[PDB]
């Protein structure tokens, strides 16, 4: 036990009581605890003398609580010769000392720790002691107290895309990262060939997790370092965080296993994932541990991923794991039987894929199956930024998932809020900043109340030593960027058309076919050009849409969503069986379920007595109403039940008529549906050449899509100037939270418009030039992207369309318009026909 002071403070007091013998110059005063009143008292007389002022008391009275920590010795100034009376002022100065009972001797506590390192935090500031700085250009300053640090200007917890970027400026912009040692797998475990900087990130994730084994042989930002005065060793370090002083340098090394692997999209975080998995799949030292002289998952690693990537993941191990004995299984639908005595087992695998859905599921209805009565050896979760919201099971979820390495793959761990790191941070629990407390102290009030660079230090201060981001646009130590970004990347994906389109387009085939037989049969072909190009467009329009040529229904998935929501809350589970009543038979208890017919506004019927009812008003030519409440109820309104019944989903409301989706439409939505997952606010356009197919694709696309996560814009191209560009306007508006699709024709071409936003373009169909396409394609890239532009053609095999492109291909080697007389160019017209039957 020792003591030291550390720092002094002048201020006045207000007399209380007077003094028949005017104080000593010297007295050694005290201070007495108890808008905050500290008392000032004397030693002598034991009586009280003074109260403090309020900014005085407010430094004051939270230090009297760590006494034995840091007492307050004040001393009197001046004596006027004279007893105090009521109202005079009693100038102290307060002499501050720190003891070692607060000096290094560091169940939900979190208020008593922080309202310890609150205080003390203040009384630094009170006597103005700064700490010391060895580099050439000084680092952060000290966290100011609450309501304090010019607190003006507030702001919102939703951060601007001005705003974001700011935060990636600073957290991505930390020291060179170019020198990253390069750890190459060997062939005999891992058959793919990392990049430069994908064998940086393996040996970086390696280091993470102190694999040490695998590496060819390769202080504390939040600490500072104080000095003590010498008036009435020569440093000190402390932690105005949370408090906790030491005497020595405290050289913490790092502490969690793994960490956050961000990286713009398109730097191989899955590859680089899985190089970290073929080289070390097991903890080696707990093998050794358990033979040399449980729920430990030692040989698993789980990796937690969107829906849409469940099938990409299990592809992607399987093309770069060479080593057989370490396999890898997708844990969905209960496959596993028992998973916890599957990971623990000896037949444990090395590797299991899920869906947060999964992990959402099973926590919420207590499954003691697995994935939670298990600490498995490694966690790796990809898009990581779905558990951004911490109030949502599937975050609660995640967040409750043991395992002793853990690893976030975000290419964006900020989407639109700043506190969405805070969920990234309670996965990897870093201590203390995975307790709220000291976030929203510490991050949130000051960034909420226009502190920002405050807290921007504070984030980067905790994850610099936990994350590594890299960008495409960095460059190389020889010289070059990362990536090679091409101008545009275009790709041909063949579709073949459904079982009823097919027999649509052949019988169109027969019409067009025999229009060539009658010109070719009365001596001259171009006789019947106009009635041959006729059906050629009636064929590339069944490509498209089958209704391009001449009920649907009108109810969105959001819309079935919500109405599948009512239908269970209505229809509740309790002590006995569910029932359904029949409006028309009154039928108490309708059998099967799969005869249950619910109608639009969710009211049951028998599928026979809905559809009697139906029949029966159509053949009088009646408008169709609800037998119950008479309200407008539609054919193609008509719902079911989805067979069977999922046990963890509850009732499920689809429409009972069937409705056709084309191929091509089919396709870009199991395209977009896999966007919304892989790159959060991306700008894609989509092209087509018929006016009517935008028309379609609109309807389909924003009933298949749900409206939260997709923004469908379509550009009808006879609107006012000045909402064609409110289009564009709203088009360029990134936002992470969704991503926007720009419908427009293929026709007029972005001529005047702005498309340099959009990283993906859909081309629905081809045309007889290939000038126009490249020409729509060529005005989205420009030099200096941070993208590549990713184009899909979507091409019907073995039709017209398929045609269309060998006569492109044609006008790309000679051109488009190759001029000459009447006997040059009925060759042209008699070839392009040839090409498009042949
Ligand atoms: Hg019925
Ligand atoms: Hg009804
Ligand atoms: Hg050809």
């Amino acid at each position: 036990r020792w003591s030291r002071y550390i720092g002094s403070i002048h201020t006045m007091g207000f007399a209380t009581r007077p003094t028949v013998k005017p104080v000593p110059i010297g007295s050694r005063l005290g201070f007495k605890k108890s808008s905050h009143l500290v008392r000032l008292i004397d030693t002598s007389q034991d009586r009280e003398l003074g109260r403090m002022p309020e900014d005085v008391a407010r430094i004051l009275y939270p230090l009297l609580d760590y006494s034995e920590q840091v007492s307050l010795e004040p001393y009197l100034l001046i004596n006027n010769g004279k007893r105090f009376s009521v109202g005079d002022n009693i100038y102290i100065r307060i002499d501050c000392y720190l003891t070692s009972q607060a000096f290094v001797r560091i169940h939900g506590m979190d208020t008593r720790q922080l309202h310890r390192a609150g205080a003390i935090m203040a009384l630094f500031d009170a006597i103005n002691i700064q700490p010391v700085y060895g580099d050439t250009k000084n680092e952060m300053i000290p966290n100011y107290q609450e309501n304090t640090v010019s607190s003006s200007q507030f702001q919102d917890e939703a951060l601007n895309i001005n705003q974001l970027k700011s935060f990636y400026r600073i957290t991505q912009s930390a020291a060179s990262l170019q020198n990253l040692p390069e750890t190459t797998p060997d062939e005999s475990l891992f058959k793919l060939q990392l990049r430069r900087y994908q064998k940086q990130s393996l040996s970086w994730m390696l280091k993470r997790e102190y694999e040490y084994s695998h590496l060819s042989e390769k202080m504390n930002p939040l600490w500072k370092k104080f000095r003590w005065p010498s008036n009435s060793d020569c440093f000190f370090y402390a932690n105005l965080y949370t408090g906790e002083f030491s005497i020595e340098k405290p050289v913490i090394k790092t502490i969690i296993n793994g960490g956050i692997l961000a990286d713009e999209m398109g730097l191989g975080k899955t590859i680089s994932a899985l190089a970290l998995i073929c080289t070390a799949s097991y903890d080696e030292a707990h093998e050794k541990k358990i033979e040399s002289t449980d729920t430990y998952a030692y040989r698993t690693t789980l990796i937690v991923v969107p829906m849409s990537l469940l099938n990409q993941w299990q592809s992607e191990f399987e093309k770069a794991n060479k080593d057989l004995k370490k396999r890898c299984e997708i844990y969905y639908g209960n496959n596993i039987k028992d998973l916890r005595a599957y990971v623990l087992g000896p037949n444990a695998p090395s590797v299991i894929i899920t869906t947060y859905g999964i992990i959402q599921s099973e926590y919420g209805r207590t499954s003691t199956s697995g994935l939670f009565n298990v600490v498995f050896f490694r966690i790796i979760l990809d898009e990581g930024h779905t558990i951004r919201n911490r109030s949502t099971r599937t975050s609660k979820a995640v967040i409750a998932l043991r395992s002793s390495r853990k690893w976030i793959l975000t290419g964006t761990p900020i989407i639109n809020r700043l506190d969405d790191l805070f969920s990234l941070v309670q996965f990897l629990n870093l201590e203390p900043w995975s307790h709220i407390n000291y976030w929203k102290r510490y991050v949130s009030v000051p960034f909420e109340k226009g502190n920002y660079a405050q807290a921007f230090d504070v984030i980067n201060a905790v994850l610099e030593p936990v994350l590594l981001r890299r960008t495409k646009n960095m460059k190389d130590v020889d010289g070059k960027p990362l990536v090679s970004l091409p101008p545009k990347e275009v790709i041909v994906e063949k579709l073949q058309l459904s079982s009823s389109e097919k027999r649509v387009y052949q019988s169109m085939l027969e019409d067009a076919e025999n229009s060539v037989k009658e010109g070719l049969a009365k001596g001259d072909l171009l006789k019947n050009y106009t009635n041959i190009l006729v059906h050629i467009l009636r064929l590339r329009q069944v490509c498209c849409h089958l209704d391009l040529l001449k009920p649907k229904s009108s109810i969105s998935q959001d819309k079935l969503d919500a109405l599948s929501a009512n239908f269970r809350d209505i229809h509740s589970a309790s002590e006995q069986l569910p029932s359904f009543e029949c409006a028309i038979c009154t039928t108490e208890c309708i059998e099967p379920l799969s005869a249950v017919s619910i109608t639009e506004c969710l009211h049951t019927f028998c599928e026979p007595c809905l559809a009697e009812y139906i029949e029966f008003q159509q053949n009088k030519k009646l408008s169709i109403n609800c037998p119950y409440c008479r309200m407008p109820i539609s054919e193609a309104n008509v719902l079911k039940l989805k067979e069977p019944i999922d046990a963890e989903r509850g009732y499920e409301l689809i429409s009972f008529h069937s409705h056709f989706q084309s191929t091509k439409i089919k396709a870009l939505l199991r395209h977009l549906k896999q966007i919304q997952e892989t790159s959060p606010g991306e700008q894609i356009i989509v092209f087509s050449q018929f006016s009517s197919f935008l028309d379609i694709l609109e309807i389909e696309l924003r009933s298949h899509l749900p409206r939260d996560q997709v923004i469908i814009y379509k550009f009808d191209g006879r609107l006012d100037m000045k909402e064609r560009t409110r289009i564009l306007e709203q088009f360029h508006d990134k936002d992470l939270s969704c991503i926007k699709l720009l419908l427009l024709s293929l026709k007029t071409g972005g001529v005047g418009l702005n498309l340099t936003c959009a990283s993906r373009a859909f081309m629905m169909d081809p045309w007889w030039s290939p000038g126009m396409e490249d020409q729509a394609i060529d005005r989205i890239h420009r030099i200096g992207q941070q993208q590549t532009v990713k184009v899909v053609r979507f091409i019907i095999d073995n039709s017209v369309e398929e045609k269309m492109l060998r006569i492109q291909e044609r006008k790309r080697m000679l051109g488009d318009i190759v001029e000459g007389d009447e006997a040059e160019r009925r060759q042209k017209r008699i070839e392009e026909i040839q090409m498009l039957f042949q």
